[PDB]
């Protein structure tokens, strides 16, 4: 029939765009080439055979595949509903591929994960919807925690844990009736998956940061914004040092630390943490972080060199902080 052939046919151009694109990588032009389908009910097809083709392909094809839906998303070509019809479609068979192909939940998480960048899906919404192929299976787990596993890489599973808590997410949404969260979360390993003017200050430290913005207007901010109580204290000290440290973390396996990121903020450290006590309780907060990163092999000492190196944290801060 011609809807019989026009499925055909798509898939037929699916899969040439598809191919190109993962061989060139020229994002602008796979996307154009999808709008110029002007097909926008049928893309299942399009999402289906992406996720088909590159699930045993590569970490690198499966990614540069979950980037271009999340573009063809962005750019509105592809809606959310043809988004999950076509995974729908795969994740349905997942469980019977696991036989075969043991990390299957791996190479799906890699696939989806990307969807999750700005202009993608919300996490609540997506972990919602994405799983309902396996409200079924009882599996909602196994990919979810694989998702979760790839953002922890990228961001650190305490910012991960706080974007779950924001969702309003709960395991208790996910897993069997009666199975015990507390019993499950300590064994997954996700516990940290478990407003105030101090947490709200993060939230702005971690803006200015990421915003690139100079010290001047960070140290204009806070004149600008705090109290004089609240400009001495420590929690100023924990938090700014935070914020800083955890800009300086480079993303990569494994984690490194960016020195030049914390030369370039020495000084805006060395303002608050202006005696020993502060500089112990930043060595504190610094120790919580890297603690939340699942203490990766000598990051902190890492830290602690480049700190020791640009003056912002002195010897006996240091001698005390070994007690």
């Amino acid at each position: 029939s011609k809807a019989a052939l026009s499925e055909e046919e798509l898939e037929k151009k699916s899969k040439a765009i598809i191919e190109e694109y993962l061989h060139l990588n020229d994002m602008k032009e796979a996307v154009q080439c999808v709008q110029e389908l002007a097909s926008p009910s049928l893309l299942f097809i399009f999402v289906r055979h992406g996720v088909e083709s590159t699930l045993e392909r590569s970490a690198i094809a499966r990614e540069h595949m979950g980037q271009l839906l999340h573009q063809l998303l962005c750019a509105g070509h592809l809606s959310t509903a043809q988004y999950y019809q076509g995974l729908y479609e795969i994740l349905e068979l997942a469980e019977d591929m696991e036989i075969d192909i043991p990390h299957v939940w791996l190479y799906l998480a890699e696939l989806v994960t990307p969807i999750l960048q700005e202009g993608g899906v919300p996490m609540g919404e997506l972990f919602r919807e994405i799983t309902k192929p396996l409200r079924p299976l009882g599996k909602a787990a196994s990919l979810l925690l694989e998702i979760l596993g790839l953002l922890c890489k990228s961001m650190g599973p305490k910012k991960v844990g706080t974007l779950w808590r924001e969702a309003g997410l709960s395991w208790k949404e996910f897993l069997p009736e009666g199975q015990d969260i507390g019993a499950f979360v300590a064994e997954q390993k996700v516990e940290y998956t478990l407003a105030l003017p101090s947490e709200e200050l993060n939230r702005q430290l971690e803006k200015l940061l990421k915003e690139g913005s100079s010290n001047q207007r960070v140290f204009d901010w806070i004149e600008a914004n705090l109290s004089e109580q609240q400009i001495v204290s420590n929690t100023l000290v924990r938090a700014l040092m935070t914020a800083v440290c955890y800009s300086a973390i480079i993303f990569e396996t494994p984690l490194r630390v960016d020195v030049a990121v914390l030369k370039a903020r020495a000084k805006l450290l060395q303002k608050y943490l202006c005696d020993e006590q502060k500089e112990l309780q930043a060595l504190y907060a610094l120790q919580a972080l890297v603690v939340t990163l699942e203490q990766p092999p000598n990051l902190l000492r890492m830290f602690f060199d480049a700190l020791y190196d640009e003056d912002v944290v002195k010897e006996d801060a240091f001698y005390s902080w070994e007690s």
